């Protein structure tokens, strides 16, 4: 903010050096046949960290001062408006800029171009309903309800040899979660133990702690108390001050008061049956003693996240001072266990009545490539819900691309002048993706494109681009296919994000989320 | 002493230079297709101001010690009176001094050149009088509400495209703004998302605070409290003064005596059914462990602007002490709640019984552009209330400027030669303006002249300089207009404010501190 203005020559090529650099390593990372990146850096890294999601590196680090940090974060709220499918959003955006080069031996007013835009948001509402995509998605469903799209979003990642199995759960979890309230409540940890399943879905919420060395082993028709107020007592306000005492046996007064707080904890605990306690704070000593004589399991210092999806599960309860027990607070009771897992220990809440919360736990053989499930499985859940709410879907595979290409060639010469060579140029960029997608597969990609074309000229929506083939088939049978917002909104937010370049001198940072 | 001092030539140039680094600046943002200016300057700045207004701008910094400051000053004035629309009085009067360069092909007394800012009072007198006008636009009205001049200050403004359509809502806002309530409760915001309309009218008002993480999601029926005091207990107006009791038994009462507190305050809740609570200032703890488990959503430190504004619409309240529930407050009751209208969340209060006194809440693409929205209506809610209380307006697009032009050019000539030398200098002054227009355009200025010069020497007041046909057209069709008295003033004030740089001749500086 303290200066470095840079105008028209200069100021279009930091914005243009961005999106180039962004674009090859992208570029890569689609289709079924991806290819995996190492990264290595100094400071709180540790080691080499092989993401293939698109967005997941762009989110982690802001390396260095050129303007693009804040175009990469704007990926994410795509994401959670329609997710990942498989990265390609970046892309288009970065090879509009590639012409601009054309545009010096045009030599007039840059804004002027600008214009063709105003035209994109027409090229991006015809593509709107004229793509002829996928119908149904009728709740639930039998056999529709995955092993297509979710195996897409793995196709390019490594894990897919033993994840495309557990890709397949992702759809049951979404399944459960649909109805009136909104997208909440969804949790899944990593887990070091090995099987041939590498998840198990959980009915209930996993944690992850402990009350202490003592307890009994496990509790059976389990109520559960959460309380705001901690455990501690003490200071307050109007202290009563520090104190001195007559003859240090008054002192003992003060020691009894403590156990008057143990009192009301242990005498209305033991009416309900009391099998655990949840605190989302630090935990008072001198109740843990009674707790373990009891046979109540109680937890130090749980989160609150934990905790907030745990009361819409269990039913709620209205959290107060030590009043908190009986019928102000709701416990469900179906069975809460200490489970150990191949290994690691951990704490397992599960029946849940509701059903509209659920847990995912994952399992596998322990190296680099089994933690590749925590990279994978977050770009699951969000894939998944998606597909429910837009209820619309485009073929994948690059059969979307070619297909708006052949329309937007006609375009350039119906525009009037200036207008015509930009809008050219917008027709042209689509035109790579087809290549991009066709030189990964181990084929020669000039033969490629000219196939690739004849085809969505003739009017099949669903043939496209097959890597394995080396030629163009039926993308259907493949199952590959993006959801229909995620074409919807790249086409208008590559179109925002590429003007605002141009126009604005001064960049740096501050504001909204 | 060693003060900077100038004589014949550097004197008049110093005057001379503060002109013309003044409208390179202004030119672009002037007309239906302006540029929007970032300035950065280091301490007592902080963050980067753009503002399209050039009035502003001016005001806000005295970069160096040449002298224009003074001339600045004098916009505002105008501003109370009229002000804003689109910038052009400050351009007219820097341009007056390019012809000074031919005054020294004289020598002697330019106080006898001086005539022509009499001269310059007739040209003012031959605006005021010829074209047409419009006339009404006398209270309320239908459909001259907007779709007028609100567009105009916007047209210069690159938001233009959805942003007309909020122009056109700003009309209906100042509809209930206006009357014997004067300038009050008026609060705008953009938000995160994409739809068309890219606007919502808020019946009540829109704030940004939360009780907490915990407590209800929704309230209906809602019973909306306001209080002056905050829940903070322990001062009064009789201390009870420093306090040490003899023991430590004693302290235990007091604690107690807080609890009354609490316990006041359910007591009187319950009956109510009291949905939200807002506090201009700190809040107690105790009292928000208790509005949780009521089901009561409460604002903790909010903003006493929004409140007064609030009560005005609800039906007001006596904000007292604890007394303070029931009858002696009115409560407006459609609905309060918290609702995530994109990816942000924010609390909407609505459905006001009263109906005069509405918040403006805007949606925009993500990024700086939308927050020039913000700059943009605020500046609009000023110029709807001028244009109805000056009942005088002329056409924008510079067809006021040119046809003015045709008539100072009979002028020049009319006059004594030396007297038509000077006479004609500040007739050319009105030819650059409608230069300034048509190359902001994208279209060559040079074509431009020659056939606008043609169309108002005619007798065509309505015909002007039309940018989007790249030649000239029908302003009236576009609805484009100016107030009347930007047009009075600007010749008034450029007359004398220039003339007293020129009236002193070799300003010397000398002998201070």
């Amino acid at each position: 903010a303290g200066a470095d203005e840079e105008r028209a020559e200069t100021a279009r090529l930091s914005s243009f050096i961005g999106a180039i650099a962004i674009g090859d390593l992208v570029k890569s990372t689609l289709g079924p046949k991806g290819m995996d990146k190492i990264l290595l850096s100094s400071g709180r890294d540790a080691s080499l960290m092989v993401t293939n999601d698109g967005a997941t590196i762009l989110k982690n680090i802001g390396v260095d001062n050129p303007a693009a940090k804040v175009l990469v974060d704007m990926s994410r709220v795509q994401d959670d408006e329609v997710g990942d499918g498989t990265t390609s959003v970046t892309v288009l955006a970065a090879e509009l800029l590639r012409e601009a080069e054309s545009l010096i031996a045009k030599k007039i007013h840059p804004q002027t171009i600008i214009a063709g835009w105003r035209e994109a948001t027409k090229a991006a509402r015809q593509a709107l309903l004229n793509s002829a995509v996928d119908h149904g998605s009728d709740e639930v469903k039998f056999r529709q309800d995955l092993m297509n799209i979710a195996g897409t979003t793995l196709s390019s990642k490594l894990l897919t040899h033993h994840k495309d199995h557990f890709t397949k759960l992702a759809v049951e979890a979404v399944l459960r979660l649909k109805g009136s309230g909104n997208l909440e409540a969804i949790h899944v940890i990593k887990k070091l133990g090995g099987s041939l399943a590498d998840s198990y879905l959980d009915e209930g919420f996993l944690l992850d702690k402990k009350i202490g060395v003592n307890q009994p082993k496990r509790i059976e028709n389990a109520k559960i108390l959460i309380a705001n107020t901690g455990m501690d007592t003490d200071k307050i306000k109007i202290f009563g001050s520090r104190v001195r005492v007559d003859s240090t046996a008054k002192v003992a007064e003060i020691e009894h008061a403590e156990k008057e707080k143990m009192k009301e904890k242990v005498e209305r605990i033991l009416k309900h049956g009391i099998n655990c306690f949840i605190n989302r704070q630090l935990i008072y000593n001198y109740p843990e003693q009674l707790f373990g004589a009891a046979g109540v399991m109680a937890i130090e210092h749980a989160d609150f996240v934990g905790v907030e999806r745990l009361a819409l599960v269990t039913g709620g309860e209205i959290a107060s001072t030590f009043d908190h027990p009986e019928l102000v607070k709701l416990g469900s009771c179906k069975l809460i266990e200490e489970v150990m897992i191949g290994e690691d220990k951990l704490i397992h809440f599960s029946g849940v009545a509701l059903g509209e919360a659920c847990t995912i736990v994952l399992r596998g053989a322990t190296q680099q490539i089994l933690d590749e499930a925590e990279r994978s499985l977050h770009d699951a859940l969000c894939v998944l819900a998606q597909t429910v709410k837009d209820s619309r879907t485009v073929y994948g595979g690059g059969c979307s691309e070619m297909l708006m290409a052949h329309a937007v060639t006609q375009l350039a010469s119906r525009t009037p002048g200036k207008e015509a060579v930009a809008m050219e140029s917008y027709a042209k960029a689509l035109r790579m993706l087809p290549t991009i997608i066709a030189d990964n597969a181990g084929y020669d990609s000039a033969d490629l494109v000219a196939q690739l074309r004849a085809a969505h000229s003739e009017g099949k929506t669903t043939a496209g681009l097959d890597m394995k083939e080396g030629t163009i088939g039926d993308m259907s049978v493949l199952g590959i296919t993006e959801s229909f917002q995620v074409k919807r909104q790249v086409l208008l937010s590559a179109a925002e994000a590429a003007e605002v370049i141009l126009r604005v001198d001064n960049i740096i940072k501050a504001a909204p989320r």
